[PDB]
């Protein structure tokens, strides 16, 4: 039936239940983090149960950190209940789990960065979301690790396909020791693409020169800018098609090329922004960072964007190129207990 993900604290006395691992950001709002926390009463002994949701930017090795910045923290006291309406899943889970199952809910602000991990090779950085449930007498009391449970949830970006005009074409005019120019014009089929979806690139060349285009290189490039702790810029090709298609002198050429950027091909590449850990199978290339008008760019930690590049290799050699921006999003999303740990393949 309904899949519910759970994780227990090391001692087994505190257990957290969530409906999903990935909470979709719909730009306007984010899926609520609706969960339940079960507690052992003999072990409770008149202690409070807290649940914390943290969004943090981290920089440095996973394995005392080098850098960590909390971008958002939300705390809720689940036991005793604090002076909110429950969801279908929470109501269904309390009935099944019993009188010691207490609800927790967080509303993730939409302006926060989506989950992103940047692998720089043999160091790392990223934005992570963590649900932490723990039992204690107050927030000021230092927590015992066996009395706490940590679940790494993700915020993933989804945007609906653009209802409007076609994506604008990119052009370039270049003179190649010539009286008249070579005109390169390219366009993409859509503005928004999802992970695993092919990208079609409509290439148009009006070569009014006496030179010949010997080949056409089509590629998808990821651009990842680190904007916290250590300002840096990465550029990684994530898809490449080298076509041996020529454009004769004084001639017009037109062709549609299709490419699909896949993480599977770029596991070895460095400076690559992913939407999760490389070890987890549900990880894809990072989605494009949506920049709202007047938003603080710095507090997003890592800014990801994509472009398709169309390069014409000319004989003499020389290069004529255009770059086409596009948005890469997470695909449209979609009682038995399951472990929260994400699978590797």
């Amino acid at each position: 039936g309904t899949r519910v993900f759970k994780k227990a604290s090391p001692n087994g006395k505190l257990t957290v239940y969530l409906g999903k691992r990935d909470f979709v950001d719909h730009i306007d709002l984010v899926d609520p983090v609706d969960g339940v926390v079960l507690v052992d009463p003999e072990y409770l002994k008149e202690r409070r149960v807290y649940v914390t949701l943290t969004c943090a930017f981290r920089y440095g090795r996973e394995d005392g950190l080098t850098f960590r910045k909390d971008l958002f923290v939300a705390n809720v006291q689940s036991f005793p209940p604090a002076p909110k309406p429950l969801t279908r899943l929470q109501e269904r889970l309390i009935k099944k789990l019993g009188e010691h199952a207490y609800p927790f809910t967080f509303e993730i602000p939409p302006n926060l960065p989506c989950s992103v991990t940047l692998q720089p090779g043999p160091k790392a950085c990223g934005v992570d979301y963590e649900v932490k449930a723990f039992l204690a007498e107050n927030l000021e009391e230092k927590i015992h690790k066996r009395n706490s449970v940590r679940l790494v949830i993700r915020k993933v970006q989804y945007a609906p396909e653009r209802p409007g005009p076609q994506p604008t074409a990119e052009t370039t005019r270049q003179f190649l020791m010539s009286d008249k120019p070579l005109h390169l014009e390219a366009s993409l089929d859509k503005e928004i693409y999802y992970h695993g979806e092919p990208i079609s690139v409509n290439v148009h060349v009006t070569n009014n020169t006496n030179k010949t285009v010997k080949k056409i290189k089509i590629s998808v490039r990821q651009y990842a800018d680190i904007v916290l702790f250590n300002t840096a810029q990465y550029k990684v090709p994530v898809a490449m098609e080298e076509a041996d298609d020529t454009v004769a002198p004084s001639s017009t050429f037109s062709k549609v090329y299709t490419l699909t950027p896949f993480l599977a091909n770029n596991r070895e590449k460095r400076g690559l922004a992913l939407d999760g850990k490389l070890k987890h199978e549900d990880t894809n290339l990072a989605s494009s960072t949506l920049l709202r008008e007047g938003a603080n760019r710095e507090i997003l930690g890592i800014i990801v964007s994509y472009k398709v590049k169309v390069k014409l290799v000319v004989s003499r050699s020389s290069d004529v190129a255009v770059e086409l921006p596009f948005t890469l999003m997470h695909p449209k999303p979609k009682i038995v207990f399951e472990d929260f740990a994400r699978q590797r393949l």
